[PDB]
């Protein structure tokens, strides 16, 4: 029993982190096979960053201008190219610790683990959700750029996020590993703002199921609802719509607990209209939306990796 | 910016996890140098666990009754001894992935990362504290015993916790790596209840400092207090007493923010006497007590390892 915000074990990713330096700018890079991926603004100085012409900056660069360090191993760079907001440095050694991997673009609502790094070294690991406004509520300082987010499926690492920047309310934005931003952000130091965020409904429902599994049942009521009536209430509380796909994905938890998804929605509806009355659910005094249905299953069933 | 419950990178510990099997009982073991450490109740069947005579269970066994697996490979057990509530198996092969390490016995209020494991494989990583009542608020299922808790400082892993059992209300109990239980617990399936828990005051103050560093300053009030007067309020709210050692440990955060420790105590006092009135601090609707002063500085200054 117990329910915690749980990250994937970080070992397979730790063996892929390197330091990439160009001039006086250092950030993190990801070393997979014979390619090092990092944010393209490794080629900027803090003056350039205010308004960079990345193509113009890149023309003036050559292989030897890119210092790549993997622990104390200096890698020889033998090629470079830009792809969207990411640089790809070809190196002359394949990373012997490359795991099975793929690049994925995640959707809002989906969770992943971040391995926050400085100077090519791990600081820590924590779980994040891609918010509906395409930000993440991370913990990042200067130098964290190039840290990655990922999921593990048995032995396979799915990389979904590379860190680029922080937005006004101390939330974070970045790209997939093909260098395309999540959200309408750009890699420039100019005023930008996240849109209105909303609560990830399917996730809150998952977490209510985790609470039931743990014997925290006080919020179960005697009502049911319809998807359409539920969505009316959701939208007035700035919750995402619940779709049939969400219902389908909640099926394992539904079947495990014997609680119809629509009955749980009716319980959530009451919680939204009446508040929590200072009570807690799984230790929290707010409704938690950064656990996916899969996260709850993995945690409650003790799924392992590696 | 941002402030998250951050675990240590787990790669160093992932390389030490093995499975120990005695008869039909399998649990996790930790393989450091030529020794494997695991809960002594690996020598129990489900029937033995009501009131095991560990001496009698052990005295029958020989080296050969212990199966140690790392991946596919069997390690040859060439010695065994029981120390308190842990078994130590000497194997004929030193772990090639052994990190620099020490064993430490932590104090209530100190935090650590747990690498939850099943069948000798990692399931995930999360941060916990040693509660004042010597329990931890974990996430553990059947098969988790032998999972360990740790801190890293630079390249050195300090192991502090090995998982043994779950108490009522879904909280957890275990030993140091010398096999000595934290708190008054015993490794038998018998009526055991944790003492009333209290709130780690010094940690709440650290997190309030974290909040200020991140711009969340609404709770800074217009008062100060004395240690004596504050401690009267803490006692009333089942908070631990704050000592002068705690005030000293908060020195760095105090000096960084220009906010005297006693002024922060006074702000906390107000929070305790008035409640938070639905407000949040760092996204939490409750006062968080599972970040140490060191945790805050580590996170806010981006300390790395490895
Ligand atoms: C990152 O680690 C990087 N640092 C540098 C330093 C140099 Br000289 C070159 C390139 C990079 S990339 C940081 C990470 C962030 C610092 C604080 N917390 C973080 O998550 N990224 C940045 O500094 C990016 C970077 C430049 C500006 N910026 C920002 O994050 C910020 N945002 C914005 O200007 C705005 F769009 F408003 F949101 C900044 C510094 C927080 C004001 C670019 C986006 C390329
Ligand atoms: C652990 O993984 C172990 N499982 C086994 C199985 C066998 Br056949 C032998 C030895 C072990 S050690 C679990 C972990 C816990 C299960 C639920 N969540 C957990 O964290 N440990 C236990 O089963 C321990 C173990 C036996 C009983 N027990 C308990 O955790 C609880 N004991 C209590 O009665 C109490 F005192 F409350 F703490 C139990 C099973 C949850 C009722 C011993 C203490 C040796």
């Amino acid at each position: 029993s117990g329910f915690r915000k749980m990250a994937f074990p970080s070992g397979k990713v730790e063996g892929c982190m390197v330091q990439v330096t160009c001039g006086t700018t250092t950030l993190n890079g990801l070393w997979l096979d014979d390619v090092v991926y990092c944010p393209r603004h490794v080629i900027c100085t803090s003056e350039d960053m205010l308004n960079p012409n990345y193509e113009d900056l890149l023309i003036r660069k050559s292989n030897h201008n890119f210092l790549v360090q993997a622990g104390n191993v200096q890698l020889r760079v033998i090629g470079h190219s830009m792809q969207n907001c990411v640089l790809k440095l070809k190196v002359d050694t394949a990373n012997p610790k490359t795991p099975k991997y793929k690049f994925v673009r995640i959707q809002p609502g989906q969770t992943f683990s971040v391995l926050a790094c400085y100077n090519g070294s791990p600081s820590g690991v924590y779980q994040c959700a891609m918010r509906p406004n395409f930000t993440i509520k991370g913990s990042f300082l200067n130098g964290s750029c190039g840290s990655v987010g990922f999921n593990i499926d048995y032995d396979c690492v799915s990389f979904c996020y590379m860190h680029h920047m922080e937005l006004p309310t101390g939330v974070h934005a970045g790209t997939d590993l093909e260098g395309n931003f999540y959200g309408p952000f750009v890699d420039r130091q100019t005023a930008q703002a996240a849109g209105t965020d909303t609560t990830i409904t399917v996730n809150v429902l998952a977490w209510l199921y985790a609470a039931v599994i743990n014997g925290d049942r006080w919020f179960l009521n005697r009502f049911t609802t319809t998807l359409n009536d539920f969505n009316l209430v959701a939208m007035k509380y700035n919750y995402e719509p619940l779709t049939q796909d969400h219902v389908d994905i909640l099926g394992p938890l539904s079947a495990q607990t014997g609680i119809a998804v629509l009955d749980m929605c009716a319980s959530l509806k009451e919680l939204l209209q009446n508040g929590m009355n200072g009570r807690t659910i799984l230790g929290s005094a707010l409704l938690e939306d950064e656990f996916t249905p899969f996260d709850v299953v993995r945690q409650c069933s003790g799924v392992t990796f590696q």
